[PDB]
């Protein structure tokens, strides 16, 4: 039968970590049909891969876009790094459930202004019916939970409420969330406490579902904060993973090798547990007063009451208004902002640990975003791997594709292999690098030949009408 689609003449590197071979893809019905000799094949489309790398579409375990499927369907700055599919609902927000109504916190105005959803079923169906870009998995919020759950989200549960978020959880697996994600450095996750967090673990890992965790803290007690949802998985048994892992403030740089060491003794011990960064020293979230005077260089991504400061930093304003740091921030609120306060050295070690993903943890609703919204995977693949050799190409390929795949239980992909999902990306390994910078945030990366998503080709040139991702339901 003829192919739908057949890459010819490149190199694949199809992420089981193997040398890079030459050899052709063909795709049918969505699938990878076969892999091999393909030049005679009919096919209806064909690509001319001479000279570039044929991968697994990259898979983004940490990303943020969770209602940008309605909001900005485009989703471009996905495709054009070579991303196929992304897990949403991290750092304890997601697209739902619904908070009760006048429950609010911070961290959700990150994902947008779109209404949350009423739960993981409404949340699917949406999804269904207008199909996205790419292929989306979603984690349920733990912040989501408390608030949904709880009349006075600051407080300790009652043994009801705490029933309630378990509940909620077991829906929303049963639904096919891959799991549930707690931002424990930020309001209301912050108030749980042990037993909380593992009364969740227990159950996501009856299931075999994820638990992912913006730690309690990443400065001087980073430590501690893995420490301590590592004790949950230890306790639960429940599949861990700690997402955008990092040490911030000059005086906690080097503490990775303790919090890897301690992640090596977990999974030494039998729990799965892994990691995920995105290639820069610099963090991304709302703005936080209390950092004004400890963080230098903090630089606004957006302000609702003052939306041109969008990419000024907080001591150009403060010294504008005639003011200090920490009040310029309270006037700023609430806004957003990055932070430059790692060690690139290390951000780079902790990448070289075998358990690390990729994650660009794009704040896709940002006014002035930090870069990694467009440039995470192709800086990986450009600087980490051909500029700074941390790694050969197939290592870091198999750390955006099979690794991603297996820690979240994608079957048939991460992979090229026959009866996979077509999700591909062809890119030019010499060439194939980031560009958005600090200044200028939403430059598309170069080196990106094509990418397909269930084998319908979603970059350069997007779908006229239906996208081809799917929901990936657990
Ligand atoms: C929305 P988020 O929780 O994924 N952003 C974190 C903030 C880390 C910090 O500065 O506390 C980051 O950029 O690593
Ligand atoms: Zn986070
Ligand atoms: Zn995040």
């Amino acid at each position: 039968e003829k192919l739908d689609f057949k890459i010819t003449g490149g190199w694949i590197i199809d992420g089981t970590g193997a040398p890079r071979r030459r050899a052709d893809l063909g795709v049918r019905d969505g699938r990878i049909a076969a892999i091999g000799e393909l030049g005679a094949h009919p096919a209806r489309h064909a690509w001319d891969a001479s000279g570039k790398i044929v991968a697994p579409g990259f898979i983004d375990v940490h990303g943020h876009d969770d209602l940008m499927f309605v909001e900005k369907p485009d989703l471009r700055w996905k495709t054009s790094q070579g991303i196929t599919t992304v897990v949403v609902g991290n750092c304890g927000v997601s697209a739902a459930p619904a908070p009760l109504p006048g429950n609010t916190a911070a961290a959700l105005a990150l994902l947008g202004e779109t209404p949350l959803f009423a739960d993981v079923p409404a949340y699917f169906a949406a999804l269904d019916a207008q199909r996205p870009m790419i292929n989306v998995a979603a984690l349920v919020g733990h912040a989501n939970l408390r608030l949904a759950a709880m009349r006075d989200p600051q407080a300790a549960p009652t043994a009801a409420e705490q029933q309630a978020m378990q509940d909620m959880l077991q829906a929303a697996l049963e639904a096919g969330a891959v799991g549930f994600s707690t931002g424990l450095a930020y309001q209301p996750g912050a108030v749980a406490q042990a037993a909380e967090l593992e009364g969740l673990a227990r159950v996501a890992a009856e299931r075999r579902r994820l638990h992912t965790s913006h730690i309690r803290n990443e400065a001087d007690g980073v430590e501690a904060a893995v420490e301590e949802v590592l004790a949950i998985g230890r306790g639960t048994g429940c599949a861990t993973v700690v997402s955008h892992h990092k040490c911030m403030m000059p005086q906690n740089w080097g503490r990775s090798r303790a919090t890897l060491a301690n992640i090596d003794r977990a999974r030494e011990q039998g729990v799965e547990v892994a990691l995920d960064i995105y290639p820069y020293p610099g963090s991304s979230t709302i703005l936080i007063p209390e950092r004004a005077e400890t963080i230098d260089d903090i630089r606004i991504t957006w302000s609702t009451p003052h939306p041109e400061c969008s990419g000024e930093y907080l001591a150009d304003i403060a010294a504008r208004w005639g003011c200090d740091k920490t009040t310029a921030a309270r006037r700023l609120a609430p806004a957003g902002a990055i932070y430059f306060a790692m060690d690139e050295d290390e951000v780079k070690r902790i990448f070289q640990h075998p358990c690390c993903m990729v994650g660009s943890d794009g704040l896709p609703n940002d006014a002035r975003p930090h870069p990694r919204l467009w440039g995470s995977f192709t800086r990986v693949l450009g600087r980490y791997v051909r500029e700074a050799r941390l790694m050969t190409l197939e290592q870091a390929v198999a750390r955006m594709t099979a690794l991603p795949a297996r820690v979240f239980g994608f079957a048939e992909r991460g992979v090229l292999q026959p009866g996979a999902w077509a999700d591909v990306v062809v890119f030019d390994p010499d060439t194939v690098a980031d560009r958005a910078t600090w200044d200028e945030p939403t430059l598309a990366s170069v080196g990106i030949a094509g990418v397909l998503v269930n084998g319908a080709e979603v970059f350069p040139q997007p779908p006229a009408d239906g996208r081809p991702g799917q929901v990936l339901r657990a």
